[PDB]
């Protein structure tokens, strides 16, 4: 991972991309929103594990550290994917190709329109910056590695794990800058755009926190992936 060139980092990320999934409803039948969005999220999570395992550096970490990082990041990862899919659909959220929803559709669940609104604004910001696919994959990998890295332990192994994570992040920063130099931006423009992109990450965190509050308020054993389910899926033979 740490020996990859910028172009090889980019190719590895683009190749790791998960598929776009569909919602499971009978489209011949009349048009619950939360059950549909929960089922979609459950299925995406499996693919997210596969993706995370292909982000360079990720499998170099301990299984316990892989679990912690996904546990911290999984709703942010789903959200950044949604915002990206929704970028060329002003005023709508493309949860799936057969489930494109507007903000009024979110009113059907108390607390949800607020979240819908924040996600639509972030998609709006992406459109204003003209975010590129290569930039988006870098940013999603940055969420995975960064979100849980401040909440681990100071065993010697933990100290080595945090160092590695920060080295892999440094390589993604290099790759982002490379992408922007290749596009022909000036050095000033490169650093300004790097900052703009990373500051949107703060908002994506905020959104995930607000959503997790909603999910925990359902008080449901079939909602939010447990440590153990994540551990079971990541602990592959
Ligand atoms: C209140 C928010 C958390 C609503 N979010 C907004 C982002 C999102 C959802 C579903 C599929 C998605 N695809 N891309 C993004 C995305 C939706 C949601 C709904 C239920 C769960 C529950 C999951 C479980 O209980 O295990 C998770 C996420």
């Amino acid at each position: 991972a740490l020996s990859l060139t910028a172009d090889q980092m980019v190719s590895a990320l683009l190749d790791a991309e998960p598929p776009i999934l569909y919602s499971e409803y009978d489209p011949t039948r009349p048009f619950s929103m939360m059950g549909l969005l929960t089922n979609l999220a459950d299925r995406e999570l499996v693919h997210m594990i596969n993706w995370a395992k292909r982000v360079p550096g990720f499998v170099d970490l301990t299984l316990h550290d892989q679990v912690h990082l996904l546990e911290s990041a999984w709703l942010e990862i789903l959200m950044i994917g949604l915002v990206w899919r929704s970028m060329e659909h002003p005023g709508k959220l493309l949860f799936a190709p057969n489930l494109l929803l507007d903000r009024n559709q979110g009113k059907s669940v108390e607390g949800m329109v607020e979240i819908f609104d924040m996600l639509l604004a972030t998609s709006s910001r992406f459109r204003m910056m003209n975010l590129q696919g290569e930039e988006f994959v870098c940013l999603k990998s940055i969420i995975l590695l960064n979100s849980g890295v401040y909440t681990f332990s100071s065993t010697l192994k933990s100290l080595e794990e945090k160092d590695h994570i920060h080295r892999v992040l440094d390589k993604i920063t290099d790759t982002l800058i490379h992408l922007m130099a290749k596009a022909g931006l000036t050095l000033q423009q490169q650093h300004q755009r790097l900052a703009q992109l990373l500051l949107i990450l703060s908002h994506i965190r905020h959104m995930s926190n607000k959503g997790m509050e909603h999910l925990y308020s359902m008080k449901c054993k079939n909602v939010v992936p447990s440590y153990d389910l994540l551990l079971e899926m990541l602990d592959a033979h």
